């Protein structure tokens, strides 16, 4: 079809709109031809520190991938809306409107000048959803059987993979290091991972993670730093989500984790 839509941008926009995608989770699965059309029908627009971007209660319109500048996250409690949250620099937010025909679930308002890449809902439910029935079959029945997601409603578990954006890595590759700040959950679908501590410098072995478990909750719940580094042991395939997915939908997990994080 030819009711596709496109934004036409500079080489240097596009650059960018590259270097802002590299590491958005609902663009993983995605092959050549999809993408290509996704950011084809992407285009930018320009924020303002205290603009609001989107406002809870609203209506889903558009998808957005963070440029640059700082954003904060806003819930109302009761009436009350607090900052549960914040994106800096990059990251994307504005799909749950586009993927569940739902009002805007928070308010989302820059937090200093910024920049977004933003994707209307037809292209997004067009390829992106789409995308998400492939997702489902492929890790339905894997995430079904994972354990600690017992605790979550039936319905809740099924979101869940919406979600989730596939990372490969080879062997010897690092997925996270030790020390920086986190912002992603991984859950190993294939492959070993190998976590490992240092030591204030420039390695001790404490873990092997095999399909089926996870990693890299620890900094998200003690809203702490990465506590070991992982790497590859052969091909790894990982199916990730960043924090704010986390905290989102895995609230009903914490504790069997918090519990079993004591085993740290
Ligand atoms: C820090 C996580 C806070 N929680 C969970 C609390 C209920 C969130 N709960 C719901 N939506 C969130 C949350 N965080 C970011 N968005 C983003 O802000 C967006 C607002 O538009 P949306 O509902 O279409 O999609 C939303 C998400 O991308
Ligand atoms: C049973 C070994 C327990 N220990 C060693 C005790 C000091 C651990 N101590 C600290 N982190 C651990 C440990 N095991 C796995 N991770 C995982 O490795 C991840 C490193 O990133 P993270 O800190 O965000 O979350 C971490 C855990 O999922």
């Amino acid at each position: 079809a030819e009711s596709r839509i496109i934004h036409p941008k500079t080489d240097d926009q596009r650059n960018r709109l590259q270097e802002a995608c590299k590491d958005i989770l609902l663009f993983k699965n995605l092959d050549p031809e999809q993408m290509s059309q996704v950011l084809d029908a992407m285009f930018e627009k320009l924020v303002k520190e205290g603009e609001h971007v989107i406002d809870q209660g609203d209506d889903g319109d558009n998808f957005y991938v963070i440029d640059r500048g700082t954003f904060d996250i806003y819930v109302k409690c009761d009436g009350v809306g607090r900052c549960v949250g914040n994106y800096d620099n990059r990251g994307s937010f504005g799909e749950l409107a586009l993927m569940y025909n739902t009002p805007r679930a928070a308010t989302i308002t820059a937090t200093s000048p910024g920049a977004l890449w933003g994707l209307d809902r037809v292209t997004f439910r067009r390829i992106i959803v789409k995308n998400n029935a492939k997702k489902r079959k492929m890790y339905e029945s894997f995430i079904e059987s994972l354990p600690f997601l017992k605790s979550l409603e039936v319905s809740e578990r099924l979101k869940v993979v919406d979600v989730i954006g596939t990372k490969v890595y080879n062997d010897g590759e690092q997925i996270i290091a030790q020390g920086d700040s986190a912002d992603s959950f991984f859950i190993v679908e294939s492959g070993e991972v190998r976590i490992t501590m240092k030591r204030k410098g420039k390695a001790v072995e404490i873990a092997r993670c095999l399909r089926g478990q996870y990693f890299g909750e620890l900094a998200l719940v003690t809203n702490k730093p990465r506590a070991a580094s992982a790497h590859a042991i052969g091909t790894v395939k990982c199916l990730a989500m960043d924090v704010q997915a986390f905290e989102r939908l895995l609230g009903p997990c914490m504790e069997i984790m918090k519990r079993n994080i004591a085993t740290y």
